[PDB]
């Protein structure tokens, strides 16, 4: 019993965090095998950030202009290249703590754990969702760039996010580990702003299934809905469209609980209309959208 | 920017988690040097749990009654003893990944990270507070017993909690690593209930200071209160009394924001009475009480 925002155990990632310095700029890098990955803006001054030409900034650098520290130990850089918005530093030592890993690009609505780091030293771990507007609602201060997001499956770490910047609303933007930004954002100080965000409907439905599994049914009703009528209503509350794919993904939870997906949809419609009337669902007074169907299954009793 | 419930990185503790089996009962243990710590109820059958005589149940056990698995590797048990409600198994191998550590007992209102584990295998990490009623609002299924709570300072792990049981309301109870329970609970399956809980006032005020630091300001006011009048309100709404010590601990945040604690109390006083006026504070439609003043400073300025 209980239901918590739970992160993956972070130890496999902790052993990969290093500090990268170029000039007066320090941030975090990810040391896997003999490569360190970090945001390419490490090669920029503050002045450079308005209109950087990364090709021109990088060609002026030699390997020894990059200082990489792994705990107490300096790693020697013996090569560098840029891939999209990520700098890849070849080092002369393979990380002996490299876990089984892959690089994955996630889609909006997917969750991951973030290891927030400063000066190559891990500070804290929390769970995030990729918002529909391609931002994350993290907790990051100056010095956090190059902190990573990940999932773990068996003993395999799937890296999906690297932190690059803060937007004016206090949310965060970054790239996959191939250096491609999530969303329309750029590693340039421009007037970019987060789009108006929306609620991740499939996740809210998963979390309502979690509430049922943990023994709460107060919010159900005697109605059903068509998928189209559900979407017409939900969109009036700035909820994401629910697709047939989402309905399919919810099948196992439907089966475990005996509540048809469109019957849970009718429940959600009524919750948006009514509020909670002084009640809570899994300890929350609002509808939670940062647990995926997978996350509910992961955490909840299968009974 | 941003404000998130954050756990400590768990790697130092991951390297200490093992599986302990006695008969048909399997749960998690903590392997530090050549000793494995786990709940003593591992020595019980389901029948024994109704009215266990732990003294007798342990005397009847030998080293050979215990299996300890560290990953793929069986550790041989070469000694056993009990300290309060914790079983200590001496093993033939010192854990090479033992961190610098201490055992500390925490106070209600204090926070810690939990590494939730099953079959000696870490599955997830989250942040908890020790509630005033000495329970924790965790997330634990069968097989989680022996999962631990901890804080980290520099390179030193301070272990403060070991999971023992679930209560009927779905909250959790356990011990410090010396086997002393938090709260008026016993390791027997008999009728037990969480006391009516109360809200950790100093933590709510800390979180209101966090909201101000993150530019959430709407609940500030000109109008203020006394400690006495505030505490009359606190008592009405099942909040813990606010002490002068609490007021002192919040001093940094008072200074940073220009908002006196008793002015923030009047804000909180209005929120408990008048409510939240449709609104949210840091994305919450409840008053959050599981961030300490230290946790806010740690995350906002660090
Ligand atoms: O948002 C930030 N910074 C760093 C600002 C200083 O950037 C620099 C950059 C280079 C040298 C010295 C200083 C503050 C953060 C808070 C929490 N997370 S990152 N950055 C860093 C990268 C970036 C962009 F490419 C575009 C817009 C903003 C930003
Ligand atoms: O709450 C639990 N259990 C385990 C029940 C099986 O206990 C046993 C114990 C021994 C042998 C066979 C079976 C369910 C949990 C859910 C989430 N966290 S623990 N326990 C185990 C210990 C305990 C007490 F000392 C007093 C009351 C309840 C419990």
């Amino acid at each position: 019993s209980g239901f918590r925002k739970m992160a993956f155990p972070s130890g496999k990632v902790e052993g990969c965090m290093v500090q990268v310095t170029c000039g007066t700029t320090t941030l975090n890098g990810l040391w896997l095998d003999d490569v360190v990955y970090c945001p390419r803006h490490v090669i920029c001054t503050s002045e450079d950030m308005l209109n950087p030409n990364y090709e021109d900034l990088l060609i002026r650098k030699s390997n020894h202009n990059f200082l990489v520290q792994a705990g107490n130990v300096q790693l020697r850089v013996i090569g560098h290249s840029m891939q999209n918005c990520v700098l890849k530093l070849k080092v002369d030592t393979a990380n002996p703590k490299t876990p089984k890993y892959k690089f994955v690009r996630i889609q909006p609505g997917q969750t991951f754990s973030v290891l927030a780091c400063y000066n190559g030293s891990p500070s804290g771990v929390y769970q995030c969702a990729m918002r529909p507007n391609f931002t994350i609602k993290g907790s990051f201060l100056n010095g956090s760039c190059g902190s990573v997001g990940f999932n773990i499956d068996y003993d395999c770490v799937s890296f999906c996010y690297m932190h690059h910047m803060e937007l004016p609303t206090g949310v965060h933007a970054g790239t996959d580990l191939e250096g491609n930004f999530y969303g329309p954002f750029v590693d340039r100080q421009t007037a970019q702003a987060a789009g108006t965000d929306t609620t991740i409907t499939v996740n809210v439905l998963a979390w309502l299934y979690a509430a049922v599994i943990n023994g709460d049914r107060w919010f159900l009703n005697r109605f059903t809905t068509t998928l189209n009528d559900f979407n017409l209503v939900a969109m009036k509350y700035n909820y994401e469209p629910l697709t047939q794919d989402h309905v399919d993904i919810l099948g196992p939870l439907s089966a475990q609980t005996g509540i048809a997906v469109l019957d849970m949809c009718a429940s959600l419609k009524e919750l948006l209309q009514n509020g909670m009337n002084g009640r809570t669902i899994l300890g929350s007074a609002l509808l939670e959208d940062e647990f995926t169907p997978f996350d509910v299954v992961r955490q909840c009793s299968g009974v």
